């Protein structure tokens, strides 16, 4: 009847302008509201921020508008003995102190397609892109980036598609940058580089040219933000994992603590 709590990002970390913070659970918290309050967020600058659920056991906090590079963050889970509802009590008090990098922002353009990269303000790289082709698109929406791998098979059965079924594959990738926990990455596309810049003939990842794609990945780190627009999809799940920017502010801000 003990739950643990693990938040991220992790003491000492440079991140990205999009990143919230999260702190997890080992249990389903039945009193939200519990949990909230036990939790105390400090930043400076100071900026407003606001607490909103993904799913029973991860909350997340983040400002109206990405944050503001330089910012430090401190985090402190104080849920030791908190009473956390249905007889479970906090385990433990965790913490972390974390700032925020440079601002990154990419934005992949289906009308023209075209990931452009901006660092503060200013345009540094342009890179012809291939997503989802019209009958499996890209969804438009904020994607924050997360894990990056240099070397990854990517298998639909992880994410519901078996293999070998219409939508299917398995594949190895290199220089992956993953931007949803639905399985969107940005990542190497030796295959499509004519395509690239054209057309689009993916499952619904960021196809891009396997020196860019290297370059993504190492001038990307956790946190910084892709902008998908113009597609003929749909639109990134606020709750999708790396989706939170999607749901609004004012309907964030008013939260779901008594869900
Ligand atoms: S992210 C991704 C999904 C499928 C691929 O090719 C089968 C490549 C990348």
């Amino acid at each position: 009847h003990l739950t643990m709590p693990y938040v991220m990002p992790g003491d000492g970390e440079v991140v990205g302008v999009g990143e919230p913070v999260a702190i997890r659970f080992d249990e389903n918290i039945a009193d939200r509201g519990a949990a909230e309050k036990a939790i105390k967020i400090t930043t400076n600058p100071p900026v407003e921020g606001a607490f909103y659920w993904l799913n029973n056991r991860e909350v997340r906090w983040r400002p109206e508008h990405f944050w503001k590079p330089g910012t430090a963050v401190d985090v402190a889970v104080n849920t030791y003995g908190v009473d956390l509802g249905e007889g479970m009590f906090g385990e433990d008090n965790v913490q972390t102190h974390f700032t925020i990098g440079d601002e990154v922002i990419a934005t992949a353009d289906d009308n023209t397609k075209i990931l452009t990269v901006r660092v503060n303000g200013e345009v540094v790289k342009s890179m012809p892109t291939s997503m989802g082709k019209d009958s499996t698109p890209t969804a438009n929406g904020i994607y924050i980036v997360g894990s990056r791998y240099k070397h990854i098979i990517m298998d639909s059965s992880t994410y519901g598609v078996p293999v070998n079924s219409p939508n299917g594959y398995r594949t190895d990738v290199d220089w992956a940058t993953q931007i949803s926990y639905s399985g969107v990455f940005v990542h190497s596309a030796p295959w499509s580089v004519g395509a690239q810049g054209h057309t689009n003939t993916s499952h619904g990842c960021l196809n891009v040219s396997p020196s860019n794609a290297q370059w993504f990945y190492d001038h990307v780190k956790r946190g910084d933000i892709v902008e998908v627009v113009n597609t003929v999809g749909g639109t990134l799940p606020g709750i999708d994992g790396l989706g939170d920017w999607n749901i609004p502010w004012d309907q964030w801000r008013a939260g779901n603590a008594k869900a």
